[PDB]
């Protein structure tokens, strides 16, 4: 009937801030497609297969890093910066850990560990 389309290397390296679109569901085949009844429609049911996607699964399903490069350029007062990133996953994605190497006197207020 049907079974996978594919899209595996395109959308996960594609130019998305997320990454791993779609991809619980892989796992999670199932399927129940098969059947058909009657509710004086016509029935015309022919091949039911997989094909394409969307194409457009762009940005879905993990964390953001907006910051790529900062200009600090001079810095001779205390500047403070946002730092922002969002994760779409339905469950949470915990950050293992903060290597802080070189980053002595830069510290995160009002946050937890």
């Amino acid at each position: 009937e049907g079974i996978v389309a594919g899209i595996t290397p395109n959308i996960d390296a594609l130019e998305l801030n997320q990454d791993i679109s779609l991809a619980a569901v892989a796992a999670s085949t199932w399927g129940g497609a098969y059947g058909a009844h009657q509710p004086v429609e016509v029935i015309h049911s022919t091949y039911q297969a997989v094909h394409q996607s969307a194409l457009e699964e762009n940005y879905y399903n993990r964390l953001w890093l907006i910051p790529t490069a900062m200009e600090l350029g001079n810095v001779v007062s205390t500047q403070i910066r946002p730092a922002s990133v969002w994760n779409a996953y339905f469950s949470p994605r915990t950050l293992t850990a903060i290597d802080r190497e070189a980053a002595d006197g830069i510290t995160l207020s009002g946050q937890a560990s």
